[PDB]
RNA sequence: GGCCGCGGCGCCGCGAUC
RNA sequence: GGCCGCGGCAGGUUCGAAUCCUGCCGCGAUCG
RNA sequence: GGCCGCGGCAGGUUCGAUCCUGCCGCGAUCG
């Protein structure tokens, strides 16, 4: 039954004994140090509504300085109040440069903020977590375990965090469903009949459709919380609630092991599929996530583009970050194209162009097509692996500021066995589809 | 070296000799006194009444003139009746209506029966036309009969003289008219060269306008267009013809280029070099006309191009050729080969019911989400062009035309490869691709 | 009384009562929430969106958008399997692409797919112009609905309304069109009175011109018409009914004209003091829909119609009917019988070989010289219009339209005498020889 | 492994296990409770009662007994409402008379009334009978209830258990009476292999004879045969599968075959090499039970069978499907394809009477002699078995089966060609034409 | 899918219409 | 209720039906 | 800081522009 799996799956969910003493020891403590200095601040985030995912214990502190100190002001100050009170600080660059240590083992942060009145005054993100943990903080209390439910059933398919590497559901968004549905499972339930559509308002308690998913804040109507949410991923998510409840299983709480594969049957699956299977490889710029995958992404779809110009009609493409280097994968229908292709030219009547247009020397004579002129040119490359070649040499500026200038600085084109020697595998495999 | 020189030399290849001229005379009277002892109304009407035919082909045309009184099948039969009677060797022919084509002391002929008309109004067949055409010419092209020899050679010479499906190009009676209009060949050429496809030519009115396609005003019907079936594309190579005259004059014009003979290994050599997929379909010629055959060999190249560039081969251009036993569809593909996989599209995550149908079939591998829609790698039933338009022949032989399509369905054949050099279409490859000397 | 008075209480007849505004009502939210679930792009046009639905014709339209990247396989595969799923007892139909139609609560749905095309050049089928029509009338047409559905019925009451072959009248998007130009159905009237067969009327411009067609210019096409399928007699209709509206005014116009039918003792007596010949071909119906058959049954009758002719049986009118099971082509001619002996052309007194050939046949009678010309008199194969149609029908079948041709190669009987006025004609053939009461 | 060890194995998937028996009992004395505090005369019967029920089809029957002062009419009436007041979640199912189904603490249970009697001389109803049936095998079935559903399990495996008309198998009550005839499951499928059509099985005299048909006798009614409803394919199989068990006993025999997996591909492969034409009729499936549906659908794939035999198009065999919502009558034909003409018999030379009224009739060609008869050529309305279909089911939907007949009449579809195998219909057209994995 | 018109010599092909 | 086998009728196909295609009434059988 | 969507300029491609590429501004998202 499931009332049963749900409750197995609290074991895996819910964070052990020693992990909750482990961060009150370190909370507790990390007051009397910000308590001796006398300064303003607050607890927020997963960890102060206790909803935080088992192994993913964080501490989120804010510091509530006045309105009158502007920017640059209470940022280096708060820096300073980071590091007295932190034990192997390390200076953290978001949109304000905030500070990430350790307290006895747990990781914490300290992120300094304005003290708003009301949710008026919003300036940056920072401003609106503490009235997010304000609107949460009590209507959570006694769902702690549906969150976390919801947390685990999305982080074991990957799609559990707003991060750009993952694009899935926020830890806020998290709370919100279950505050507006009243449980994981009727949250499951519903989220079968979702479209690209679905407006969730929480604040007023009701759905209704939009111009796309949109899951308001009840903080700022203005705001989707879901904005960074891909649509494949809510696509994912829908089809993931409609098997589940269709046969219901422990299993959508446990992570997938890849795909394990020698590298002989996936030579012969490529042989089967008759497309060319290559790989741009270069350096790994040294950047966070957030501003990496972005660009992978970029690189990826520009490429990809480019093959579908050049008619080699690419299938899907795919990309890895490795510790090192990076991975765009790519898988074209065709192998090989003539050298020779057709080139436009002006209309029979245009004299002055059309002098111009024959003007130039070819090897085969142009020709008129329905009151126009044609001609018979050459390519320089035949093979998409010979194309990516040349637009990766010349157009590198176009793929990502810092992926961009990687690739300028180097990159190869591996295809055939050479390319399974790569730990690609499990890319390669989700991008065709491989099934064992 | 100078215009007139070229033009004086061009004469030459392009007027009848003094024998041919007598050949025609002499069938001439003959003729004219086997239909006085017949009592009908006749009249010599087209090119040879003119004397603005062609260097070596003499037809004589006689169009018999009936009351309105008469009947279609009435006019038929004393058509057939005087026709019979006045050939040495005859042979029913059709067009429009049933006329007598035969020869007359050597000379072929031609006996058409028509309606007497007075007035130009009650034309209902073409037939009626042709007597008010020579009416309106006879006197008008008097003395420039030779300009009309020069364009009609010019344009022959370059494949774009008769207006018959084969060639869809001038008329004789188009040629004459320009030549009325401009005065003469070199004139005619001359403005040629600013033709677009909205001229308008109105020889009764004396003027050019626009329009909305290539019209040539006739002056006995101001609705119809005398360039009808005369093709864009011939259009074009005219007007770009008669700059490279006046650019650089040359008898040369004048002259029919002999085809590109050249041997199958280095035609073998060159398909290498483009990297191209060159194949044929091979089949019986239907029994019938050329502007039956013809017209749908067309549509069957247009199909099957449409076909390949549906299935991603990417079909640079195609031909055709038709011997007096077999016809060949020619084509040359981008593409030698594709891949087995390709993407099927299914439908969207929303949908509960068709997605469960969708992932329900089994295939060899995982279906995937992309952009908030289902697809699934499935396989291809053929993967290159020749196995491709094979399975189109085989299945959608009706579209290819009914004469041309009935004939593929009973028997066709892919010759692809260097087995395609041995077949008689080489000259037609060659100038597909665009081949040069 | 007057005008007003009379439009005032028209209304009542065209306008939809609640009752049936409000089942539309519930089947188009219903059939919405049924779309949405699919995450489809859809747009309800039509007759039903501008609510301006004839009484009685509630029927809604719902158009699916796709891309444009979609191959036309794609957007048929989608579009189907959409209908299928929304519809409750579909109904797989055919036109330029494979819709479906259904019904949902009790109401009448089409569901056809399209193109989401931003440019309307881009415009190839007919169905993607269809959601540029209701854009263009969507503003338009607003405040109007009344004068649109008056339009409508007139036209329907008077059997002119839709662009079917059926009926070759007003199409619903011509009707609005008009009242946007107008303004009312009583400008409409007012100004219908003085269209001629050359009237253009260009909505967009809001000018009204001469050419050469009566010609309704598009305003999402300048170069479509309109009123193309609309016959040349339906408008001669049309603007005689709009002047006998005027001059007499009555709500009779707004209503459907009884059946008018006559006991067959009546009819018998009509045609007999006519002193015609009426008699029918009767067939079975071929198992095509209306659009395919009635362009058949039209050239059959006037194919047949002009045999008549030809053999001086002397038609007067022709029409023909479409049962369920069969189909008739009725017919009246001025000749009940014609004489066994005729006349037949010979050849001139001059051609002595055809002479010969021709006095050489037997026959019963000598042939004989008149105006310089042989005739003979030989023996007619019939000599009654139903034995000659007997015969023409089985020598001519192909002739008759495809489908109907085999059908009666198949199948025919010439009915005429009591047994005609037995089958179910007598509607049509009364219409046809202008009886009246 | 051996026999020995295959069976006991066997047992395992065969009987219950003591989780389903518990959840049987507690229902049974719960369900006994009830039927004590209204004081009504009832009994235990069918499989449950005897302990032979097969493996997860646990479900309890129980009779209630009335005395015979009831007409047929007053005994449903306090018949259902004691079943109602007993059951918890019940329902109404129709079979020979009303009675009340319904779960009882997890388990199904049926209620149905019937009259007590004291001897089988009475001989009436079908429901009558049960009781007499329960009490003849209550005793001698004892010790060999696994016996029993060794037999239930192994014909199950086989799809031919059962004897509803959606199996046409071995009811129940047939498997308990060859047990009881020859002793075992083993000694039954011995001797089962020397069954014949003809074999009569009488058990209450414990001996087998050859009579008219297979024939086995009801120990409570001689003239009552027991296997009635066995197909004689299905008694066919069962021989067939007796003979193959003892050749090479397994324990597959025991356990139910693949769902098979092929893919369209292929599918159309094959059926281009068999060069038939494979097409099915979709339509909506009636809302009946199976016991209705199957016949009706038996009915309907005949009849459409012998009019594909009638109309030489030579069909091979045919299959049927139901599914949640549509219905499929699977056919194959040895002719793609016939002339349109066909020969149509005559009248004798000498019946001059009738030979005018046969040669009065128009026909596309001359009637001819033949053996002293006439003969005319005709045209055939359709060409190909799916058109000769479409015309069948539309003028005969009458007569395939009562509710499936009504369905075809509002909506049908004819699915030929590569469409077909799109449908949910693979396993049928495999198992139709024999396809082997 | 059928119908109309155009073009070439009723047979074919191409536009318009439902 | 539906299906199956006979018995008596009533239409349709056909030049023409005891016979081929259908429908109604009666009896028997099967299944739920 | 990076990415995405708009708005306005500027190179390139090309026979010439549809396409490609860059710069500035506004908004969104992630850190
Ligand atoms: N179609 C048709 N066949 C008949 C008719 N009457 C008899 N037959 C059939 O004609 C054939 C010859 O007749 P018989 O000599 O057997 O009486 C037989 O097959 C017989 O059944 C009838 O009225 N219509
Ligand atoms: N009217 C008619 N009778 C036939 C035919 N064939 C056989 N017969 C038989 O011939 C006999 C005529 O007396 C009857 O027994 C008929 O059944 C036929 O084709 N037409």
């Amino acid at each position: 039954k499931v009332e049963e799996i749900l409750e197995k799956a609290l074991e895996l969910v819910i964070p052990d004994e020693e992990e909750v003493r482990k961060g009150r020891e370190a909370e507790e403590e990390l007051r009397r140090r910000l308590d001796e200095l006398g300064v303003e601040y607050v607890f927020v985030g997963s960890y102060a509504r206790n909803t935080w995912l088992k192994g993913s214990l964080e501490i989120d502190v804010f510091l509530l300085f006045p309105e009158e100190f502007s920017k640059e002001e209470l940022r280096e100050r708060g820096l300073e109040i980071g590091k007295a009170v932190l034990d192997s600080y390390e200076i953290r660059y978001a949109e304000h440069p905030y500070v990430h240590g350790v307290v006895k083992g747990v990781e914490v942060d300290v992120v300094p903020c304005y003290k708003l009145k009301e949710p008026k005054n919003i300036k940056s993100a920072v401003d609106r977590t503490p009235f997010h943990h304000k609107w949460l903080e009590g209507r959570i209390k006694g769902k702690e375990n549906e969150v976390r439910l919801l947390k685990g059933f999305l982080k074991a398919n990957g799609i559990y965090g707003a991060e750009y590497k993952v694009r899935g559901f926020s830890g806020y968004l998290c709370e919100l469903l279950i505050v507006f549905y009243g449980s994981f499972l009727e949250t499951v339930k519903n989220a079968r009949r979702w479209t690209r559509r679905t407006v969730i308002d929480v604040a007023k308690g009701e759905v209704r459709k939009g111009e796309e998913f949109f899951v308001v804040d009840p903080v700022d109507e203005k705001r989707n919380v879901a904005a960074n949410l891909s649509l494949d991923n809510l696509a994912r998510f829908v089809h993931l609630c409609r098997e589940f409840m269709e046969a219901p299983s422990l299993g959508f709480f446990k992570p997938k092991h890849p795909l394990e594969i020698e590298p002989e049957r996936l030579r012969k699956i490529v042989e089967e599929r008759g497309t060319a299977v290559f790989a741009v490889k270069f350096r790994k710029p040294d950047i966070v996530d957030d501003n990496l995958y972005p660009q992978l992404e970029r690189a990826s779809r520009k490429i990809f583009e480019f093959l579908e110009r050049e008619n080699f009609m690419p299938l899907r493409s795919a990309f890895k970050a490795s510790e090192e280097f990076c991975y765009l994968l790519f898988e074209c229908q065709i192998k090989e194209i003539s050298r020779v292709f057709r080139r436009m030219g002006p209309q029979f009547e245009d004299e002055r162009n059309v002098k111009k247009f024959l003007s130039r020397n070819r090897a085969f004579r142009p020709f008129i097509e329905n009151g126009r002129w044609w001609a018979f040119e050459m390519r320089k490359f035949t093979t998409p692996e010979e194309g990516v070649r040349s637009y990766a040499s010349t157009h590198w500026h176009t793929l990502g500021k810092n992926v961009g200038e990687s690739i300028r600085e180097y990159f190869e084109i591996i295809s055939g066995e050479k390319l399974f020697k790569e730990p690609v595998t499990a890319e390669l495999c989700e991008m065709m589809g491989v099934k064992d």
